[PDB]
Formats: structure tokens, C-alpha cells, sequence
């Protein structure tokens, strides 16, 4: 199992920063959406849906540093959850070679350029064998001030 950050290089587990360009002025009550889909990419290594890999977000996935105290919502594979999340996500099962965007958003209801406002734990553990479990954590940079 692979994932990449902005077409970058191959990942197979580990932490990575990943880097986002935000709407840089809110009003608060106005909720600011943070598309993840757009920078994290992943595929099965094999494909046809051979060896399946099952993906999930792991308990324990929170906001970091500035929005610690802020509450927030989690779009995972078509199911919403709060953040930060309280249990595992649902799976999503990726067999295809072609790389695909991780259908993750995250939702926020002062923010400074270059700091981590998210840690999300992603779980990989596949089909045959021991399925050869791989953890990921994605560390969310705001890219700019907001
Ligand atoms: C141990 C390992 O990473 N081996 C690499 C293969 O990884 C396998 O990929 C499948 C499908 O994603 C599944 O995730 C297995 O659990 C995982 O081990 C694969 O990347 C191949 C590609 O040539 O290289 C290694 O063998």
C-alpha cells in the first residue's frame, strides 16, 4: 500500500507533513474547509483488487497547537464524524493502481502561516496474510495565515 503528497515521492508509512492553501479571513460561526482529497493520494500496489487494502482514521485524530480547543467535523468516504475523533472511522477499501484522493476533508468552526493544525492517524492493514499493517500520520500545515 502507497501514498503520496502532492505527486511527491511514494509513501509507505510515517509521518507527513502535509500543506494547505486556506481562505486566509473568517468570521467566526463561519466555518473554514480544509480539502485534504486535493494533496493526499493513495493506491493499491498490485491492483485488481487482489490484495485489498483497508484504510481507516484512527481515535485519537485532533486538532494541534493554535485549534486545540476548537471543535470541527471530519468528511471520511462519504460518512461525517466529529473531530476530534472520539472512535475509528468507517473503512475504505482501495485495490486499484491508479492513485486515488483520499476522500477526507476537514471542516473548522487565527491561524498563523507554517504551523500544525491537525495530526490525523490513518490505519492501513490488508487482505492476504498478516495484511501487513502500516500506520500513517498526517500532519496538516496551514500554508498560509488565516
Ligand atoms: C512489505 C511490502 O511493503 N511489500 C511491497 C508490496 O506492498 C504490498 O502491497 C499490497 C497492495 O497494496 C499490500 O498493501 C501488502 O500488504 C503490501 O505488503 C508492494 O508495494 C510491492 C510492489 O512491487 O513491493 C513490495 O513487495
Amino acid at each position: 500500500f502507497s501514498c503520496n503528497v502532492d505527486g511527491g515521492s511514494s509513501i509507505g508509512a510515517g509521518t507527513t507533513s502535509v500543506y494547505v492553501n486556506l481562505d486566509p479571513v473568517i468570521q467566526p460561526g463561519q466555518n473554514l474547509v480544509v480539502d485534504l482529497s486535493q494533496h493526499i493520494s493513495c493506491w493499491n500496489d498490485y491492483g485488481g483488487w487482489y490484495d485489498t487494502d483497508h484504510i481507516n482514521l484512527v481515535q485519537g485524530s485532533a486538532f494541534a497547537g493554535s485549534l486545540q480547543s476548537y471543535k470541527g467535523s471530519l468528511y471520511w468516504n462519504n460518512v461525517t464524524y466529529p473531530f476530534p475523533l472520539t472512535t475509528n472511522t468507517n473503512v475504505l477499501d482501495i485495490g486499484d493502481k491508479t492513485p486515488m484522493p483520499l476522500p477526507l476533508k476537514l471542516y473548522i468552526t487565527v491561524i498563523k502561516a507554517g504551523e500544525v493544525i491537525a495530526r490525523i492517524h490513518m490505519y492501513k492493514i490488508a487482505t492476504l496474510g498478516s495484511g501487513n499493517p502500516r500506520n500513517f500520520t498526517w500532519n496538516i500545515i496551514s500554508n498560509n495565515s488565516v
